[PDB]
């Protein structure tokens, strides 16, 4: 079966300038039903198509996939390779991650973080998916 | 089940100039055989590995996943960070959309656009897939 | 059915300044139980690979089978001759393959570009699902 | 998937004489976690491969499979061809049907019934099976 | 996936003498979707048939695909010369097709035999469970 | 999935009057490609369609599904309602069974017995099979 979520804020960009990993708003993944199953597993893929990040020392943008519980399921990112970009361009991002549905996960979700005291943007749509299957 | 399509255009590479979405040639999946298929849902990739655009005022390029009734499922693109790049390199991208397959379309098809009148470029490999499932 | 593997570098990176296609070790997806039949959907996903170089540096990845066959490549570039800082590309490749064959293992491979040296120092992984036509 | 029960009442046996359906104990699937579906399809057989029936007016037995709202989904039943039988023989029985899980039943199940006031029996082995489907 | 198709011939009851197998009505199924692929588990289901005569009466049935291939086939007979009131005697056929050919339709089909006539008045199905390989 | 084995001994008939169970030859599955499965489950089902038994006291057949480490996974049977039938007709005969793969089990098969000293006949198609699903 294929789970699914996604943002477009368009209107109502987002940003964050955190140095510790924060919750993207809105890419999180309700695998309750499928709890405790350790039987099935799911293949999840972030997608963050078009972000960007602002500032002025190599700046760039962190990505990661994480469970309710805190852990960390894969991560990856995105930088400048000027200190101090003209105009801080898009660097598409795509991130993909595997977890077991043994344990009585309820949510897999994307957060993200600064670099160099960068701000991450995303003001377009982005999503989170998974493939849940047998083993 | 998986719906693929990929394209290899090394000799006969492809680009667009267009402001407008237009379609990428050979990136298109036919899913005539699941249309109006209630219980099922497509996860669809496509993925431009290799691109890149030409220009003079901070170039880039933007693709999109539609359906045959023009509806967009999802959007996003690539630019550089300096006005006039020394090189315009080659910059990865990935989209991933949903589509239910609730619906009469049958084909779901890559589009591309340029922004601030560059060209975008394609000459190697790049797909478009779907995996294809039951909601339950 | 998923298979997937993952390698995370932090503590031993790995590079390579081949010009030629050499395995990435770690990134290889054992399909044994499905030869002879079923296709295959593969994404290599390289989140946070660098090129070091002076001559426009970049990387090439592909998805390989053992029978040798290049199902998919592609790769980055940097858009300056000499990078002050060779900043993080993400990459991501998406290929098909029919187990109809014999093929054992389908796997990742890298090459460099004018001279680099490609660099991969953090997660990333190798994947697929095999479904039924 | 599969959902499957049985019975094996070798030191109880089941009887009945009723000529209404009545239950046939143990003989119940549990279907609540598939209920409220309407993409899945349930395809139910009740296997009961060694009944007899006792009597002296051309005996036999009857069976049904029924939702737990009382809907018949399929019914039928052997009989022998004397009509007063020297010793009522085992006649295998098997049974097919179909139902779509879009309703709110919870639990689909096996009945039985007498014929020309036999006692139906059941001494052995017997299940009721289902393989569930997405349309 | 299920295919399904059940018969209930109580206000107009089927009978055959027919020698050579003949098609009963309603008891087809529509396997045009899954042709030149996936096998097909085929049951026939006739719960409650019985067959007159005076010479051990009996019914036999098959399972056939629209390409005239006999897929299994089987019967029922009384131990009776002139059984006193023909009984009813349950049958189950099961069978397996391969959907690798241009086939559209597996039915069921009946007939006679030593004379006698077959006869359905209640319930019956055929049925099938389509799955990959 | 779906596995299946099937008879059709019209040339060379099979029979047993064998008290205790024996295999019916060639009605056997082979599951070991799924052996040690822990999230699948077989249903399985034996048709013998047109059995008969001779005999001279209430004659009868029993059958049997059995893994190949000797565990009986249902059972039963047909007999006649006289003593000593006129002509020993065809009992259709049809049994269901399940099965956890997990379990390091090769193969599932049929097996039949007499009773009360008859013989038991297959003269036609038989079969045997399984569909195998994952329990979620
Ligand atoms: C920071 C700056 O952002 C982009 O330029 C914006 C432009 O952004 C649109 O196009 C990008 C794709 O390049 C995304 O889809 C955005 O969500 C779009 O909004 C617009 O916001 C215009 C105003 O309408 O302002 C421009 O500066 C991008 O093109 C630049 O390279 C750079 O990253
Ligand atoms: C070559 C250089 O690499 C990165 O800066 C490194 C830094 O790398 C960490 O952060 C990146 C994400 O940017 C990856 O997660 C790496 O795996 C991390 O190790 C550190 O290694 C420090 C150690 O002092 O050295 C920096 O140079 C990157 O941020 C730069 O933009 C550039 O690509
Ligand atoms: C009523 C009578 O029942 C059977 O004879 C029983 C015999 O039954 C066993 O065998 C049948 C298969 O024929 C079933 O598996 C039963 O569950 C078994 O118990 C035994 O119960 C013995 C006592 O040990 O009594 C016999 O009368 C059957 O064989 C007859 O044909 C008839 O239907
Ligand atoms: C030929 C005769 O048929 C049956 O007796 C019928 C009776 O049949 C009903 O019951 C059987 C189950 O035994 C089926 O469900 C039929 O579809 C029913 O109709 C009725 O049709 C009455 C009408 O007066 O006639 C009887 O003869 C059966 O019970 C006998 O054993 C025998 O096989
Ligand atoms: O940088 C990668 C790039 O290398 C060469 O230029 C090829 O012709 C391109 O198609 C692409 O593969
Ligand atoms: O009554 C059915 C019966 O008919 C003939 O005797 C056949 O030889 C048997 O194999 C069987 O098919
Ligand atoms: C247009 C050029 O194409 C290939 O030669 C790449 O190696 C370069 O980086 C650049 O993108
Ligand atoms: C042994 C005999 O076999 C076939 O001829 C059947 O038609 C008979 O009814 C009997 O079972």
């Amino acid at each position: 079966s294929i789970v699914f979520a996604s943002i477009d804020p368009r209107s109502n960009p987002l940003q964050t300038s955190s140095q510790n990993y924060v919750d993207i708003p809105g890419l999180k993944l309700d695998v309750s039903k499928y709890s405790n199953s350790p039987c099935l597993t799911a293949l999840i893929t972030l997608n963050i198509p078009t972000p960007y990040a602002s500032g002025n020392n190599f700046p760039g943008g962190n990505f990661a996939i994480v469970t309710d519980q805190g852990e960390q399921l894969a991560y990856g990112g995105f930088t400048y390779s000027s200190k101090i970009p003209e105009n801080s361009g898009r660097m598409p991002f795509t991130l993909v991650a595997r977890y077991s549905l043994a344990s009585n996960v309820s949510t897999i979700k994307a957060q993200w973080s600064n670099i160099r005291g960068s701000t991450v943007h995303i003001d377009s749509y982005a999503s989170i998916s998974a493939v849940i299957q047998c083993n």
